[PDB]
């Protein structure tokens, strides 16, 4: 027998045992004894008669079994189990420490209360209390014998309804309202209508008693109401104010709530005035920084010089911030203390270093650290490795990303080293940026920026004007090389290609054969779908990958909202660090960024902004 006779039985094994051809299945794995893998044919024999299936048997897989990462998941998946047979003496035999996850725990304290050890499961009902995000359905049953035995405290109740309010779970606080402790009984009314209805604020400020609690929940309504219409909230400060007895730190607060909502060019010279004040008045770096982003893409040169000098010692010292001191001391002719700031950012990594580099005519210098030439045996030799192995020649991405978790996570900084470019060595591409990200390895440049897919990014790009290293700069930011990703939203694959985008783009495009959202885990259909898309937003916004960077992450549209706010009156990199979408911003800068490192590995010349992005005005 052998490692390739083993793949091909393991590759027929999982065709007959998902076509459950169970006979064959029966007959064949026992042979496959020695496979890495061998543990995962396991895992799906136990997790396939789960409901009957003895603690004696699971016990023993996870036991054996401690490095596999579905061997954690089947802990906290048994004790369910046996919390569904009721078998609570079962349960903390099983799982006699507490599992992982959130319904497991729920049930292993539950299981504590029904085998006497009552103060225990306090000690875990208050600690999966004390939050706004709504809990699994486990343990409602747990809250209820808690709250029951009297050993709820009443303050650990309206905290619930602090933290659910808060969270923005308004239908957590309206259950909580409805069933409510006696003594706080003649509030719960007035919870419930300010959860439903946000604009009754003033009168639940003015009929309950004026607590730290009241003004809590008065202060995350009132900031509802403030996004409904910032004119109505602006007035409602002072009568808010009165009603609660309201503190000088916890009225500004209200101001910057208001002060937010009043950021756009289409806000009244009196709002506009009123706004600066409250701003200039507040203790919060996010709204001053807000505003210095505001003067910034408006072309307002003064505004920028008085914000950015109201922003905490602290938050001066950020690469943007730091770069727009030293712009605005060039205006006023303070060339030598300007250039001591971009070249002291030029020794740094990433967008402002080399916006620096090119803003005063400099090369920038790539620091490009070294991997080792030995990755030597132990790493490179062990159980989970091999598993590793053989879950990339059967492109299971996301499972190998998962072993190699545990792999890389307890190693020295030079053996993440060693695993890096192991990873790069076998072209395990994703692996690479893993363990680099992992290991915080930054100036390892190969092993995080790998020529990843380059023959298929080559051909799609070929008929196209965008440049190759722009396209491998879009799908390393995305996704970091892993085929098989998808987003939190429906984004899938390689360019992350949303299915409604995938959709537009073959049907624009007029592309053969594609007929499921499942296709853009294939690497060439997502480079053909997505290098299409970008094609498509590079040349409606004249060629310029600031503006298609941006439209591929939020869309044309929004971009082209932006461009209406800046109208000409900006310079490249006032338009980036003014985007109003912290997602977008990062990703701008990112994208720009790593097409300079592609460039690079390319042999051409690894110059932030070409010359036509760097001089138009925005
Ligand atoms: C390539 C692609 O599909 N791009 C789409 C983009 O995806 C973004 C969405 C984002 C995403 O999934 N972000 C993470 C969301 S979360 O934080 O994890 O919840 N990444 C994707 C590609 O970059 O979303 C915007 C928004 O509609 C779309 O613009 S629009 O259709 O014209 O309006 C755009 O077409």
């Amino acid at each position: 027998d052998s490692l390739d006779e083993q793949r091909s039985r393991y590759a027929q094994i999982k065709q007959a045992w998902d076509n459950r051809q169970m006979d064959v299945v029966e007959q064949m794995m026992p042979g496959l004894k020695d496979y890495p893998l061998y543990p995962y044919l396991e895992y799906r024999q136990i997790t396939d008669d789960l409901m009957n299936q003895p603690a004696v048997t699971v016990t023993n897989f996870v036991r054996a079994n401690p490095t596999l990462p579905p061997a954690r998941t089947l802990q906290s998946r048994f004790v369910n189990e046996l919390a569904r047979r009721e078998d609570w003496r079962g349960l903390l035999a099983f799982s006699p420490e507490k599992p992982g996850t959130t319904e497991a725990q729920c049930n292993y304290y539950y299981a504590k209360w029904n085998t006497g050890q009552s103060e225990e499961a306090w000690q875990g009902a208050k600690e999966l209390w004390l939050t706004g995000k709504s809990q699994p359905n486990a343990c409602d049953k747990l809250f209820s014998v808690w709250r029951a035995s009297g050993k709820q405290d009443p303050l650990a109740y309206l905290e619930r309804i602090r933290l659910a309010m808060k969270a923005g779970n308004t239908g957590l606080v309206t259950v909580l309202a409805g069933q409510m402790p006696a003594d706080y009984q003649t509030i719960a009314s007035a919870i419930i209508s300010l959860a439903n209805n946000p604009n009754t604020v003033l009168t639940f400020a003015r009929t309950t008693g004026a607590t730290d609690f009241t003004r809590q929940m008065a202060a995350v309504a009132f900031a509802s109401v403030a996004r409904q219409d910032a004119e109505n909230a602006r007035l409602m400060i002072p009568s808010l104010a009165q009603a609660q007895q309201l503190n000088e730190d916890q009225i500004q607060e209200l101001r910057d709530i208001v002060a937010w909502r009043l950021m756009g060019n289409d806000v009244t010279d009196e709002q506009a005035k009123w706004r600066d004040d409250a701003i200039m008045r507040s203790q919060s770096t996010s709204l001053i920084e807000r505003r210095v982003r505001m003067a910034l893409g408006t072309g307002d040169r003064r505004g920028l010089n008085t914000w950015l000098a109201r922003l905490p010692m602290e938050a001066k010292e950020k690469d943007e911030w730091r770069y727009w001191q030293a712009d605005l001391l060039l205006e006023r002719g303070r060339e030598a203390e300007a250039k001591e700031i971009l070249h002291q950012l030029m020794q740094q990594r990433g967008f402002y270093p080399m916006v620096a580099a090119q803003r005063i005519g400099e090369e920038y210098e790539l620091k490009i650290d070294k991997a080792p030439q030995n990755v030597d045996s132990a790493l490179t030799q062990g159980p989970e490795m091999a598993r590793v192995r053989e879950l990339m020649y059967w492109n299971l991405d996301n499972t190998a990303r998962s072993e190699w978790a545990n792999l890389v996570k307890s190693k020295s900084k030079t053996e993440q080293a060693q695993l890096a470019r192991y990873a790069f060595n076998n072209q395990w591409w994703d692996l690479s940026v893993q363990a680099t990200i992992a290991g915080k390895l930054w100036d390892h440049l190969e092993e995080r920026f790998p020529l990843a897919y380059n023959d298929l990014f080559k051909r799609y790009t070929s008929g196209k004007e965008i440049p190759q290293s722009y396209a491998m700069a879009i799908a390393r930011q995305e996704s970091a090389w892993n085929p098989k990703v998808k987003s939190p939203v429906g984004a899938s694959g390689l360019m992350q290609i949303m299915p409604g985008t995938a959709t537009h783009t073959v049907k624009m495009f007029s592309i053969p054969g594609y007929s499921s959202p499942g296709q853009l885990l294939d690497p060439e259909t997502n480079i053909n779908i997505g290098t299409s898309y970008l094609q498509y937003v590079y040349q409606q916004f004249g060629n310029n990958r600031i503006f298609s960077s941006a439209a591929y992450n939020a869309g044309l549209g929004r971009v082209r909202t932006w461009l209406g706010n800046s109208a000409g009156r900006i310079d490249a990199v006032a338009f980036v660090e003014s985007i109003p979408f912290s997602e977008t911003r990062g990703y701008v800068k990112n994208v720009l960024a790593y097409d300079a490192y592609y460039r690079y590995f390319m042999g051409d010349k690894p110059t932030l902004m070409s010359a036509t992005e760097w001089g138009r005005r925005y």
